């Protein structure tokens, strides 16, 4: 019957009309979280450096080129 | 018998004047509302490019052609 369609493709609009809830806030975020890890990986390697008294130019660093540029 | 013949005529006359209700707003709708599902599927690809920081060129579409060009 053309109302079962009609009814159907009503159910196809409710369904397509769903409200994304605005993912943007968590990925950023988590991308903001793993820098501020990283960035604290080297707080030793630079403490020590501070400690020891060693120059900027000599003070070797274990970074690694990271996939976010931070 | 003439009389049931032209009854017989009237009857015709009758169900040839039925009134058609307009179906184009039922169709037309329906395709919009296929669309509206379509290039929805495309949503959660653009996002996650765009949260990804990956280029117009770079992000790619797994889109197929649609017979409405829509």
């Amino acid at each position: 019957t053309l109302i079962e369609l009609m009814i159907v493709v009503a159910i196809i609009g409710i369904l397509a009309a769903i409200a994304i809830p605005q993912y943007q806030n968590y990925i950023a975020k988590s991308q903001v979280s793993r820098v501020m890890s990283e960035t604290g990986s080297l707080k030793t390697v630079i403490e020590t450096c501070i400690l020891d008294g060693k120059t900027a130019a000599n003070c070797e660093l274990g970074w690694t080129n990271s996939n976010l540029l931070g």
